[PDB]
């Protein structure tokens, strides 16, 4: 008994398919949606279809002004402020908010005043929110922190294949990079981008060399590698899936077939479910829906010795970190309600 | 005397592209830029870096404040508000009208206003505007019309090819369909098209059913073919180029043999440059750049009976139509200023 | 009261989505297949990993020499010369022929050489073998035919909607066009295509248009619609799904909305399986992993008048053909053995 | 004086833009070409059309059975074996094996066999055949050297960087990932390929890792860096143009700035025409016709310290190394005659 009920503010990718991940791991149960930008009848349409993920395994329809979903009622607001949406009326206690406009404490506080929604969840990497990751710090979440953060995916990939290795070898340092599919923040063609240009240029035509602080945020999220980590992006012509390429120094002499022992290991007891192993021929179409934050390709990893080796790691960009998002409120909800 | 001297407002992919027909057609003049998004510094790089249609043949620069390309300098604005756009210091009596927002003679009249734009030209269709595809309705324009438009690409490449078999065989009726790559207006993953649905899908992955306003268009550009055509579109994932398929009655007989010699002396013939015949096995790369406003695939094009026919016409949705944009002015300029 | 026994030859595209089929629907109960190219260890591979539909949905393996899905033991082959195939020694009473490289009746013969296999579908569409469509000649098949061939996949789309369209409110004459994704037979970059030059250019970066007897192959299935049905096709940048596009002048008039009552009823008919109607906002990747031949999109297809008329309809190219291979069979086990 | 005399086996993809490089320096003289799957026909199409580099600049035709390009005559074979061909008759001293057949010094003898061809050169890198790079070891051709190798697009990027850099602050340690464009070995879905699995993956659905040679074959171009650098590829849904990703530690210490410098020095000095040097915010399609074999991204690549950076540099995969099988053969011409 006792389910934790959850609000979404921002039905965009990474939150149409977090609500895919609650009704199959059932761990949480989502009471509330809101999007000014999208209309109720819409709501049905892109969670019933997608491109990517397929049709939803349910049943979705409308009772009543409520968004049905395999038999369960959801209320569905539209206000294009956050802090005018009544959560308690929804009966829900944690917000995610995947707008990615409200990053900040400060900002992400308009939906826990006037008491309504106790935490708010971010699903992308914060500047003031604590930012955690399932694999590694999710036992640092202190029961006095309203406003959290669970970092970028590419972050929730590296994070915990650093992890073990470091644990195990101790990396001395090391530069990452990821192939990440494109995202909605991209261009069909040759579009506007005053920021950053590259990332305007067609999406289907072109790599496109981007940047993240994942890698470099993954200090944050295991501080013994703090500095010690960073990397960029290039962003390819595929509607989902990415993958992270790690380049290191690692202290202990290790060889390949060492790794792959601890990875295994690891991949089976204390990260079973975050960090996957395999040894199989699989391409970034193998993994759309996986659930795990990483899959270590065990047959496309190069050892040049025995202490800088090149290791390569899968991960569903858009469904992987969605389920790493509907873990962390359940952690929460066991710690805060418990 | 003179060549007309040309503005253009809004810096789209339909917008760069007709100033890229200006310095290769070298017919007119282009002296003003406005766009509040894209700043001189981004205005450089949009001109001299296209995903599409390669590197810009020249030396793109700034000088003094203002744009400069291959000799010739261009003044820019950011102006939000048409109405505040200075034209009439620049020296634009032609304005190009590439926003999309900006359609209706009055409202399209916020650039004539009070001194500066002599003719309104609108890079879209306007169902108020007296629209005009060169080469059919080219010389049935009017002196006395502040406002013109040049309707859609696609109806670009109908009308010339429909002017031919009407005024040979006088086409009964028919329906179109054109196979079209996609355009800046949709997403490249599942994302928020509230009127149109479909069009907010994944634009890569999916061959996405839209509706144009292109083949009734005809019968405003062709008043003999009123309401005898009508047709709806396919978006494919290609970045460029598209083709018509029209498939019609006729009200003569005709062998396809016929057809063929008909569309080749009138591709030759009065429709130089407009109208193009090939029999070659030619695909969508094939016509990367190209200035005809429609291409009559030979082998392409099949038949059912002596009156029952379908013909395939192939064209640049970008640069072909942008063409055509800049023909249009050469007109007005013979007529419209003179 | 019996189940078919099934072989494969031709590992395919259909030869592997036939197979999987097989075990979606269990009527049938495939017992070996044959691919010079491809081994028991890779045709692991090929069943479990697919990148259009994901991995398989169940249990393969091997065990003593044999593929084994789902508790069943299928015996493997590497013969190129389908008459040194064993498939009396194998059980298989019925060869799924679909390499290609036999679509004749006498070059079909080889499976069925000295007391082998029954009969032989031909997933390709044949030049002298019996070509028929599930859904509208099954029960034309008689027990005396050896070699006999199931249409092609375009085929299969348009002609259950013929057998309704013109069964009701005739077709005088109709045109044909559909988007087809891509096939195995095409290349990744400009290749060779001795024969058909444009199949042999960049798939990825291409429109070609491609002919197609597929709809002059209409008349086989259905006599009345001999020489008044003929196409073409053109492929796109999609891996799976195409749609056809019917433009055809029917006799009895009808309005947009009174054909799309037909299509209706037709779809909870006899044809529950084979004619899908739908009224939803579908782009091409809804339809990846359906069972349908055709589904009707309502919001699509538009009419010029009561006579004139233009229809879309879906069909998963790959998959959807696959389905009807073994409805055909499991047909013919009835027959055989009736 | 004399200039090269070419001939080319194998009119594949890149013997088919070793031609168009050759007409564009026009620094040597195709007279030869052979593909026993092309005839003379095919041959035009394949040269006036290309989905990638656009159509050729210049007038092609066919004069008395042999092929007329740019005024230029060149006479066309179907020879499968490459003993047969009469390079003699033909007069082409310097061969292009372009197939990957014959890629060893006795393989490629056949060409030579019987006073023709006096020089072989390998498309492809080769295991017994000593392989150059233009620009880094061009200079140990020794006119005793009868059969040669450019090595691979992929070694023709990495090693006029790591020159620079191993000279300049020294690669103690390094590796490197190819973002690569999909090649004519691939498939366009799921399809065959025993030997190397994840290549039979559809081309333009999935991210595929795999193998290249081409960091180890830098060790045999520069041997003080062979055994100390390897890497891998992935492959990307992209048509042409690829980059490398090389992460190195340096022997001396150097700052972002002071690498930048390093390249930029040497892409004006000696390595002019081989390596660039970039500052722009670039995609890959930007790279489109190149005719560099490395371009320097400095906006993309990062420093971790002042002793551990990585570094990209951009290619075009298929032109770039085209260009440089024209310049080892204008350099061979030099130091054959003297």
């Amino acid at each position: 008994m006792s389910r934790a009920k959850v609000g979404i503010n921002g039905f965009g990718r990474i939150g149409r398919l977090v609500l895919r991940a609650a009704f199959l791991k059932n761990t949480v149960d989502v009471v509330s949606v809101n999007d000014p930008f999208i209309d109720l009848e819409y709501m049905v349409y892109m969670i019933k279809r997608d491109s990517t993920h397929g049709t939803f395994p349910g049943e979705v329809s409308t009772e009543n002004g409520k968004l049905k979903v395999n038999g369960k009622l959801i209320s569905v607001h539209c206000e294009r402020d956050p802090a005018n949406i009544p959560w308690d009326k929804d009966g829900a206690e944690y917000v995610v908010e995947s707008t990615g406009v409200f990053t900040t404490i400060d900002k992400a506080q308009a939906h826990i005043k006037n008491n309504r929604a106790k935490k708010v969840i971010i699903s992308a990497p914060s500047a003031d929110a604590p930012m955690f990751v399932v694999g590694v710090n999710e036992n640092s979440y202190e029961k006095s922190m309203s406003v959290v953060s669970n970092a970028s995916c590419t972050t929730n990939c590296l994070a915990p294949l650093a992890k073990v290795i470091h644990d195990k070898f101790e990396i001395v340092e090391g530069l990452m990079t990821t192939v990440h599919s494109f995202t909605a923040t991209q261009k069909v063609v040759d579009g506007p981008s005053s920021k950053l240009w590259r990332d305007g240029r067609g999406a289907m035509q072109n790599i496109i060399p981007a940047s993240t602080g994942a890698a470099k945020a993954v200090g944050k999220v295991i501080p013994a590698l703090n500095g010690k980590l960073t990397g960029m992006a290039f962003r390819v012509p595929t509607p989902d899936v990415s993958v992270v390429d790690l380049t290191c120094r690692l202290g202990k002499g290790a060889s390949y077939e060492e790794i792959k022992a601890a990875v295994k290991a690891a991949a089976s007891g204390p990260l079973k479910g975050i960090l996957e192993y395999t040894e199989d021929e699989v391409v970034s179409s193998d993994f759309v829906g996986s659930t795990s934050s990483s899959i270590f390709d065990a047959k496309a990893g190069i050892s040049l010795n025995n202490n800088f080796v090149k290791l390569v790691s899968w991960y569903d960009n858009e469904f992987g970190y969605s389920c790493r998002v509907v873990d962390l409120i359940t952690h929460m909800h066991k710690v805060d309600h418990a």
